[PDB]
């Protein structure tokens, strides 16, 4: 019962995703295609990365992740197919997902296929990888690929061959590590006893504010739940709350909560109200946290 | 072939829904997950209720409805799982759905799982229930549930266990009726021989206007198809038309139709034009009908 | 493994599409329902037609295409169900889709079911058809159809019966060709050797600009992939570039590309940037191209 | 433009071949079907082998060879489909076919599909193969195959699916070499400094006599063009002549030529007269050559 | 991609068939001409019938069958063109042809054109017809037809006009049923519990013996696979075998097999040896079958 | 849509013709290859000539006629390629072929390519020619031709290049008329006013008898369609009948018809019965006709 989990920049307003799906069922008749999202900002490989890096622990072993924003579509660039190493625990704690004690996932159990444009930068950093190949064989891509639709030609199509059991190492030649394109991720800076980062995302549809300050950064300023914090956004908004597990800990509806989001990152919100929307807070604003 | 029908407030802009689906396929490998919608206004339990109350008659017997907006995520609250009694006829006329005379559905054939925050208020009113349980067993929820994602931890995951055949009565202790939270439904008032309600929803993407005035409220006033109505909105924007089965009965395109929608409620529209959008008509506006 | 590909104007904000899906699973339990889109402008049959005309070559043989915008819902009109002839090659070049040399599809392999309102106009022009029938049998539609929901009653429900093996010729009487409603496609006209048409679509989410000028319009205008073009939009905005296969051929991020999109038509974009959104370009604006 | 080249034992006296072709055009609408021959002695796998071993170098790359005599039709046996390795030079000299220096053919460019009964023995010996699969998938053969017509059910039909782009590896499980049936090729023996073979074929319609003594058997005896040979047949009818390139080198019409045929093998004829017919010479007769 | 499937009595030894083909390509440049056979006994309309009655299910809808033996060539007789009703299932079981569950063929989807000499007797009996016309219009036949070649003038030529889309009903006037010439087919006689018929054909090139006793005649003496039968040929040869699906069921090579042939008729053969040839068995000999 | 019409002495019993076809498709991928016949008596150039002389008026303009019996294969001889002048009317009367008044063909529209051995003798006599060239260029034949297969090397291969647009004048040097080998046609001679010729062919499969006496030989012998004739064959067998247009004019099945065949020549047959086969009549027997 193979699964392809599909994340693209193709949108939800025309038949582009359906074209790709049609081809997935043609190649792998017993497949289940799970939509991740198709709503990302086109060409923002850093946003795309965010929607896919946390996926593996939630899916059955053998799942293929077909992930693509493809601004170099039509050129002589070719996709990269990689078998990751660690499925990786996640969340505010760092645990397996599922009921009971969670579903432990074996190593070497998921494949990602993507343009070689840095989309997989965070996947490779947080999971590692065992093997990586250029996608070139005409067994798994078109001999005459549509120039403006490499997300279909070079990702959707070969993803389905992989789901159907095409050997990974036969899609094309092995890639050396330096041949895999990466974007740089800005580090969280130690700064006195303060940690200095950015708003990484506005968490839609709620308007929560997510930062790039990870639980591990907090876990060696020595900051746990209960700590009284000052989280300054945009240089000029010094929010103050204790770090709490969840929104309702702030008390009355509308009160500020500082918490660790489900991806493991320091976040700020209001309790059952929107923080970001009324005040137009945005990705890219500064975020400093301290006692 | 189990089905879970999934309605949430998680949105369509990141991987949130997909994480849920991954676990659903993990737990119940044979399952089909049907998206109801994920676009509801967060925390608006009355809106969520409208998207789920009409579902049972459409679905195969044995379908599990996983329905969630979870503003109390991370607190000691626990989800409720209920087996409904009557699948219930619906529509403007009150009938079974499907081809021929429709598909009559047996009693006791659908389970809802939701936060215990009133989301199921109208489901329980219109369908009844046979049994209800608190969802607490670590066989069906996580031992260490993610504080900010109870929509996954306490709804998606246990829904998949129920679809996989986990006995409903084993999810946790039985609930007494007074322990299941309800919201108050605004009452249609009689004011002279006029009926006074509210705009319950704008029917996107068309811009039709739905009220909370039911066909039963109309048949108790002796108002049937053919009747000349004055229907007044927001307390100034008035309208006049006979009650007709459908939009085309208003004649020329753009003309006003007053009709019964597919959920059984008095509604107003323009024939193949939008009523609500040009005039910025809105849910919450007063709606008064006089004959 | 029956598939129904489903394109509607029902939106993504309530349970409308899920009601249809529920019944599709009720009638055809082993079906896969693939969403095309549900976001088209309500009642815009020409837009709807664009989202379905290119589908067949991407899908497995036997796929049913359930395609609906139904402004005449609740009237005496009845749907049309047709088995197309040619699956038809497509793309900027004209090819079968898939890996290798692509996947050929046998003739007569796909059925469309649609309101008889012209929605299938371009499907029948591009693919031809082998048989057509009015959809009237109570074996495949309700005896008492819901007046405002013919997209469910007269499209979704009968599509599921067809997917399940119900004989196409038993749905109702055969329709003559003149009884199948058609829309008039706006023709690409002449002044000098400059082609004058329209913007047929903004290609979301990228903001690329699609015209109704086909590859064939360009050949024997003597415009080939080398040609330096002046393209005026809305009778005001002029652009200049050679015709190229893809976006990156423009050079730097932001540069103008005039190209043939993946559906076979002359289009214009910026390279990994949005052309339409910053200039507020729209469907239905005039488009003029000259060497 | 896919080609299937079709060799069978179905004859030319009824509609058998045509039924096969009808299905081939049905499945692969763009296909060209080329008849090799349908006149072979039924069930004679060694004869069929001779009509197909020399074909690849003549055909465009990507050609599918559908080759069948099927005495085990209706049993549990299943056809084999193999992609050959080397297209292989041929003729009296050993060269590529075609104008100029010939058309060199890339490796891995031809598929044979046949009963697994030894028919492909010489194809595999002379060309090698890259992969071989059992043909079992109901995507490419009938669910209820006609018991007496496996030449259509298990060869013609799947050949058309391969020409239409169905992935070879999806026809069924891979075969190990020992699972592909072979016949034993009769060995050319050395008897003194004479070579002892057999008449392998009468070359109709001319009545030339072909032996199984190869040019490589001759060059290993230091026998080249110009050599005076005694070639003895059926163990009594002897002949004497030099080895020459062609028939006209025997001088007057009716004179004996000893030559290398276009398949690379020692042969004997009369110059523009028949050798075999007047004397009723036959395949299976002994053939001994002394220099 | 129109197809003409061509069956004649013109032979394979001169340019007669090529003349007709040349004219087919002249009239319908995109046509594919599929040879059925050209080897029938001249003027034996009953043999001709046998080569064409089984064709439709194997070919794409819209195929034109050009079928002719024309002993009345040069007279004032004119051909008949008919659109058949049922494509009809066939074979030992009675099923659609092709991979999977077969290709279902729509009604009214094939045209036959023939001399009105009884050639179409079995086509009309087993398929039925919707409309029939005399072929007279000089749009589709020569004004001055070659007297000795009506197979070209009155069949080949108009067949190509029909393939190219000439309206069937415009070739000439409608024919009443009684105006269509039929030969009589001898019935299978019930006779005790024995069924009494004839050898209808020797199945070349194998020498299998085909009778006119159909699966339906067996299917109400109550005779299925496994029944121990006595099949007496020529009054004096009481063969005995169980009815089996195929030849190899008889066991050792040479053993007698009684089976249902691919056309649906009771047949007798030897397993991978010829029955008819060594003993000179012939069409027209008696055939009786019983328990 | 290039066509090659292919007449050889290669037979229908091995892969010889398919080797030629493979290369024709290799060189001219969009070609249609039409078989004329491959069954002529090997090396009988006069028989070969009969099968090709009447072809041009039946085929689309631009058709290449590849026509070969090559007993001088492997010698220094080279083929001749000629563009004929007149397409030429034919038949018992002398007309253009096709529906209506027939299809006129422009002058200079067809090329024949043949061994320079007299095979084209009657083609050049009946049609004339505009240009002729020796076929020597390595652009169109092999540099190292297979000695025993010049029908492939020097006819099939160059025919495909000509079909593809290769300029006829670039195949080799122009040939003067005297360098084109001719055979001597046996002349219809005189004793009294009785015409004395030969049986030119047995018209298989019917067993009709063709003489070398043309319609023109008969006119100004004063023999018209009323004339009562005595025709003696082989100097022994006498027959009597009037000259009629067709076989059925003889009356009862079996009666004698003397007529003009579809190629323009005096012939004799039985009405829907074989004249030649029962009496063992053959090509080359004497034929004598008198009023
Ligand atoms: C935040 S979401 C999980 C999806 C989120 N995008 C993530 O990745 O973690 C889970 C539940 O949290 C509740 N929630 C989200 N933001 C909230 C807030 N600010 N206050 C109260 N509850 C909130 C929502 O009702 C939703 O059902
Ligand atoms: C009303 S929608 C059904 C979904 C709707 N949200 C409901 O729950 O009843 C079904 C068909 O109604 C047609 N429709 C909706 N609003 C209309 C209007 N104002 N005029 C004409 N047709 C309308 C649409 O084209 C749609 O395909
Ligand atoms: C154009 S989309 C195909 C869907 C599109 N609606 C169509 O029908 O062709 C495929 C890839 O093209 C890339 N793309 C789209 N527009 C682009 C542009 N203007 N510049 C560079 N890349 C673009 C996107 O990143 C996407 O993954
Ligand atoms: C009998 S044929 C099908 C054509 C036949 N004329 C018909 O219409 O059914 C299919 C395969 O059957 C095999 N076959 C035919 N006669 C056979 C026999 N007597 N024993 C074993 N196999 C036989 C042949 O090898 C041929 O490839
Ligand atoms: C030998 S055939 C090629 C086909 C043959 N079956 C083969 O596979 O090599 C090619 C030309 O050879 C010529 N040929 C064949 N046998 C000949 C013979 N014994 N003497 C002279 N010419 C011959 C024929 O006229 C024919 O056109
Ligand atoms: C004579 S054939 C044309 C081919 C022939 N080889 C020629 O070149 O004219 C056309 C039709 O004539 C009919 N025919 C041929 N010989 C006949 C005969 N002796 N009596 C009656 N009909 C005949 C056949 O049934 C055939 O369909």
């Amino acid at each position: 019962r193979p699964i392809i989990a599909f994340m693209s920049d193709l949108g939800t307003t025309d038949d582009s995703v359906a074209q790709c799906k049609g081809l997935m069922y043609s190649i792998c008749p017993d497949v289940t295609v799970v939509d991740v999202c198709h709503s990302m900002t086109p060409w923002d490989v850093e946003e795309g990365a965010r929607y896919i890096v946390d996926l593996p622990r939630f899916f059955p072993e053998g799942t293929v992740f077909a992930t693509t924003t493809y601004p170099a579509t039509g050129t002589t660039t070719r996709s990269v197919a990689v078998r990751i190493k660690q499925a990786a625990k996640g969340g505010a704690r760092g645990q397996w997902a599922g009921s009971g004690a969670g579903f432990e996932r074996a190593e070497g159990s998921y494949i990602y296929i993507a343009p070689n444009n840095g989309l997989l930068t965070t996947v490779l950093e947080e999971h590692g990888y065992l093997e990586a190949y250029e996608v070139t064989s005409p067994k798994v891509i078109p001999e005459q690929p549509e120039p403006t639709f490499y997300s279909r030609e070079m990702v959707a199509i070969p993803s389905a061959h992989l789901a159907a059991g095409f050997p990974l190492s036969e899609v094309g030649r092995p890639l050396e590590d330096h041949e895999i394109v990466r974007f740089n991720r800005p580090a969280v800076e130690q700064d006195g006893e303060a940690l200095v980062g950015v708003v990484s995302a506005i968490d839609h549809p709620f308007g929560n504010v997510w930062t790039n300050i990870h639980r591990t950064d907090l876990e060696k300023a020595g900051i746990g739940y209960g700590a009284r914090l000052r989280l300054t956004l945009d240089g000029v908004l010094p929010f103050e709350a204790p770090l709490t597990p969840t929104f309702a800990d702030a008390g009355e509806i509308g009160n500020i909560a500082i918490y660790l989001n489900s991806r493991g990152y320091l976040s700020i919100a209001r309790n059952a109200a929107s923080l970001a929307y009324p005040y137009h807070l945005k990705e890219g604003m500064s975020a400093r946290v301290e006692a």
